[PDB]
């Protein structure tokens, strides 16, 4: 299987080089020359394209990962429902709903694949937790806590055009809360402050923040997100239910502890992108072409990318008006 | 010592009234309960030696310095404020009261005798929550930014009991709303709350939830999350984490055992603490020499009359949240 | 029931006074008349002898607590046989397998109970583990560890007439190996090392153990031992067998776990010898006064006594000769 | 840097797919004797070069670096041939079991001028390196008492254990290299036990499948490992250091994080127990390391006198065994 990817910053590139562990790296383009170039050279790449229409237009190239600013999103998934090439979107698939509902149709007619890039789904505490909740073994499931930190803030100018913490950060949590309790959201409350940095403030952004969720079910959900951990990410779902609990943990560098006289000292939390999320990466490559390759539904849908930037409007609004807000409110 | 009496000998009338035997010059002097068997059995298998069926009489026996009442929370008003007229310190079992005026006339009584009003917000005092309750007011976290706490119960109480209790807001969450202004030493300005019928369809018949989360905000913009919930079937669980400016920190559950089985599956644990003695008899006893400390020694109480209002104050603005699905001041409850 | 207790120091203090939680503390006798008054007032004790064979003696009294020096058990152990009384008598019973026997043979003549005093049987988590592992749980058991670990040392004087780190550290150990597995070592080899302080071995002793021992059944055990270890007690226990492996931890002071930019960290181990160890002497009393109260073979017997200090003598004499030692040599 | 594997059993066939991993080496060559193994691997890995004869391809001037990853009867024989042909030669555990084979080895390679690097992977363990790297940097104070346990979720075939030289030579050679690596000192004296608990058959072969052997190293410090040819539960593969300022550990993988929680208690994820999710990252960083020494010239991480030493450990705890006594190291050399 010939895949094509699209913009190689630090995202695409990991998926470009994942290809090899894999499906074959078949075209690469971006606009910047000089890494075009260094790349196909580097990953020994069959075609290089500076501008995107001709890769997504060459017929060995089976399918598309769109990993370009996000600005570029809606038209080179538009573009490749056209060419009839499935494609996988990188997160988000856009800010604005209408372009979001364009893609979907789209790609809908067209009959091809449309994958968003919801890559926490693929790793393998978050997706073992999902797998045991859905086989009963915590029984009907009553509250959600999902804990979501980062190590450090984006740069402010990245800040400026993120949409906000909702929009940026949360988008995870609010699909990660759809896949592990298996039914939607209807209603969310959000607050949030600034606590870590006054510029973000001054963004008209907050960098700390919480949001409730009920779902149709009447079990409930929190998720809690800050933009600095000093001890790194800080990634933590439980789930409890009639029947028990269960939790995912963060993971460590190392299984080594060491013991002084004032106890037990455990190894550091990871910390980097890459230690982080590349296996994630692999694993959700991985799937996308398992479905290319089968004429499988999406593991990941654009309906999907939807319902999250969905729950992030209504966050957004729930912010400004200090209520919970229905999401019907802001369909 | 100083001589006690224990008025209601319930679950924990019956602790503190067996602690005093584990704590020196305090004595078990007079105890009160109006169940005449109850009264009669526990007189003697303690030795105690006044037992007296009206509280009144208790209250009034001038061998008696300081009073625990620990009877139906519908007697606590009365008992309290016949406590401050007889010029006897009051020690009163959560809640003070579920009425916010009677609140205040506990304290304007109490207050006019000059005698304690201590609040029996006994898990101040659980050893694992006062250890980190420390270390984020020693700087160890940094300045504060989120709270988390999980407070779940094995069962719920019985149907009966949860009809008066003023529901899951009132009755439960009040420790967790003490707790949280305990461990981040500031006050809470605005709540929201929601709450569902997850475990038993009478509890919402009743008019009461059974699962519920309430977030708080706190005057400095900290953020604060609690959940709550009438049964785990796992035991009690009850989690605090505090994260900051400069870490995290966390207080877990205590197993019953450092035992550990490994087998195909896995590691195995030991149970959780399931039982109520089993779980809380430690934080109850620290709980009372912190009293009679504070009586000795003449110190305003570490758990004050207001530390019962304002926890409280906090349950009324959630019930009003629950209600009317939005974030509620707590001067509007004021 | 009405126990004398002989000798006040550090664990006879510890018995005296759990009493209050259990039976009753009728009568103490110690050696130092400052001691013994100063104990009779504070616990108000009922008689007070500073002659421990007038407490024996004496009528109204009807189990004794021996927790005196090594060198007067047997002979107030021998005493209790002779005034028919039931008698607890402190680890170790001896240093001497002569007198071993005799006390063991004096207290079966006068019908009465010897309990040995080895109190960490009576662990919560150690108790829990033998429980499981007698259960079933993991199985035929094949490989035990043990690791037991001290904060500190004890003084140069008491070292030097404590029998040596076997007899006086790892008897603990042999008597837990034979609990836990439920049946005895045949066979043991140890080795031992100067690691802590120079007059230790300067003394003839060693601080660093470790032990390996051979179960009739071919499972095998390995103990070791330090004189010090800076963070804690360190005791734990872990049997692997045919069905999985069970372990009991050390306790730590609390649950709070504080995370940095290093990790995490926990809070300290147990330090002090009371907050270890209290809560295993409580029980054990109690055992002891149940055994006595309703006629019952002692729960830890002379016999038990005996078969550590053989094993510990067996692991002297493997240390000078550097091989293995079947207990049958000693 | 072009490599030849040879030999594609399980290890073997692991080496030749990381090659994909390591930016400076490729798979050029490979052999084994099975034609269709050979066959088989060629068209799966895109190999340029298979030969049926592992001496054509020790000749081939286009091999940089020869893995000797064949049966262990074959190593002595190709590592000399690696050393004729002067390619640097890296040798999985063990290097052979006779002891002249290993010492003509060494010599052989030292002659040539080429590297002899002896597969010891779980010094490549990332929680392994960690506590090693801890211990070195002084953390633990000095070193007072190694623990090490290391169990197999299940026997090797019978046929294998009655040519694997017992327990001792097969099974705790990683162990008894591991001691040295960890403390950074010799061990002097070796006491051993063990028994049949786990099958019969492997006591009719002459062996144990349950040991223990104490070590003392020239410190004074003590260390005990203990061995199983059968956990059920997966590998169990801890090792402790204790001294003077306190104790380090490190602990087994679990599969993943997650942790449930019962009426009976929380129940943490199976262990790690296939051999390739166990195994194939510390072959990784070994190989990488090896490529390394290689490419700069430096002396390999793991020498040949590593492989000799854990062999002369191996040789006194067996006669150790059978003595009923400690044996001093000089005894065997």
């Amino acid at each position: 299987l010939r895949i094509g990817v699209i913009g190689l910053g630090r995202i695409g590139t990991i998926h470009a080089e994942n290809l090899k562990m894999i499906a074959i790296l078949y075209a690469i383009s971006d606009v910047r020359e000089d890494r075009l170039r260094e790349m196909k050279e580097k990953l020994g790449v069959e075609k290089a394209y500076k501008d995107p229409h001709e890769l997504i237009e060459d017929p060995n190239v089976d399918a598309v990962l769109v990993c370009s600013s996000t600005n570029t999103h809606s038209e080179l998934v538009i573009a490749c429902a056209k060419a009839k090439k499935h494609v996988f979107c990188e997160k988000p698939l856009s800010l604005n709903l209408a372009d979001v509902d364009r893609m979907i149709e789209e790609t809908k007619k067209a009959d091809v694949i449309l994958f968003t890039g919801f890559n926490r789904r693929f790793d393998r505490n978050f997706k073992k937790l999902k797998e045991a909740v859905e086989n009963g073994t915590i029984g009907k499931p009553h509250v959600l806590r999902i804990t979501s930190r980062d190590p450090a803030p984006p740069p402010l100018d990245y800040i400026r055009v993120s949409g906000g913490i909702f929009l940026d950060m949360t988008i995870h949590d609010f699909d990660m809360a759809r896949y592990i309790m298996g039914e939607e959201v209807e209603e969310v409350f959000a607050d949030g402050s600034v606590l870590v940095d006054e510029e973000i403030g001054k963004a008209g952004d907050v960098d700390t923040a919480v949001v409730v969720l009920r779902f149709k079910s009447g079990a409930l959900g929190v998720i809690d997100n800050s933009r600095r951990a000093v001890y790194g990410y800080d990634q933590r779902i439980e789930v409890f239910g009639s029947k028990g609990r269960i939790f995912a943990d963060n993971v460590r560098e190392t299984t080594v502890v060491l013991t002084d006289e004032q106890g037990d000292r455990g190894s550091r939390y990871l910390y980097f992108f890459l230690e982080r999320y590349r296996d994630s990466y692999l694993e959700e490559l991985k799937t996308f072409i398992k479905n290319v390759k089968s004429g499988e539904p999406p593991a990941v849908s654009g309906e999907d990318g939807k319902m999250a930037l969905l729950l992030g409007y209504a966050a957004k609004k729930s912010l400004e008006e200090k209520r919970s807000v229905k999401l019907e409110e802001v369909i």
